[PDB]
């Protein structure tokens, strides 16, 4: 997260870190056994880390649970990043509490102008490279479809939205991939892609989760 703030330990209780020897992506806990992330975060040997603040230090609220299976969206295209969504099932159910909690799925799509919270352990620099150990947060509005398409000609599908600031300075970045965009207590987005970070007229692009609720529910119900 570039131009954000330190969230505070366990203040974003649905935020997970995906770890394969190291943090490589964010995710969102949506029930005791399931995490939603980006399809471009797919790899084998995933351990889900819940209750994290400092990802380099065991602080006492963590639960580390190995993934039993991952399900990339059937229509995910890695070239265009269309349908950039994946489900991860935990080998055992997380113990839910005030610091490890699920986030609700949307019942309807959020509009341009809706204020959201984007979070992650990604790069905090727009030119250089610096990775924080503690969770970073950014409050950001959803941008209009028209401004999103104008920012990225030929690249924005009906399964994507832009959020952030056309002036630059505040954005998600490398390592935030797969993490949450939460608006009014609903998971509306997944950190998906952009052109660099926090650059003028290049806001972050997010997977439009409301399009996937039926798939998520049906997949969970049979797996
Ligand atoms: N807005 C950029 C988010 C991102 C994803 N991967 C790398 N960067
Ligand atoms: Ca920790």
């Amino acid at each position: 997260i570039v131009g954000g703030y330190t969230c505070g330990a366990n203040t974003v209780p649905y935020q997970v870190s995906l770890n394969s020897g190291y943090h490589f992506c964010g995710g969102s806990l949506i029930n005791s056994q399931w995490v939603v992330s980006a399809a471009h975060c797919y790899k084998s040997g995933i351990q889900v880390r819940l209750g994290e603040d400092n990802i380099n230090v065991v602080e006492g609220n963590e639960q580390f649970i190995s993934a039993s299976k991952s399900i990339v969206h059937p229509s995910y295209n890695s070239n265009t990043l269309n349908n950039d969504i994946m489900l991860i099932k935990l080998k055992s159910a997380a113990s839910l509490n005030s610091r490890v909690a699920s986030i609700s799925l949307p019942t309807s799509c959020a509009s341009a102008g809706t204020q959201c919270l984007i979070s992650g352990w990604g790069n905090t620099k727009s030119s250089g490279t610096s990775y924080p150990d503690v969770l970073k947060c950014l409050k950001a509005p959803i941008l209009s479809d028209s401004s999103c398409k104008s920012a990225y000609p030929g690249q924005i599908t009906s399964n994507m939205f832009c959020a952030g600031y056309l002036e630059g300075g505040k954005d998600s970045c490398q390592g935030d991939s797969g993490g949450p965009v939460v608006c009014s207590g609903k998971l509306q987005g997944i950190v998906s892609w952009g052109s660099g970070c926090a650059q003028k007229n290049k806001p972050g692009v997010y997977t439009k989760v409301c399009n996937y609720v039926s798939w998520i529910k049906q997949t969970i119900a049979s797996n």
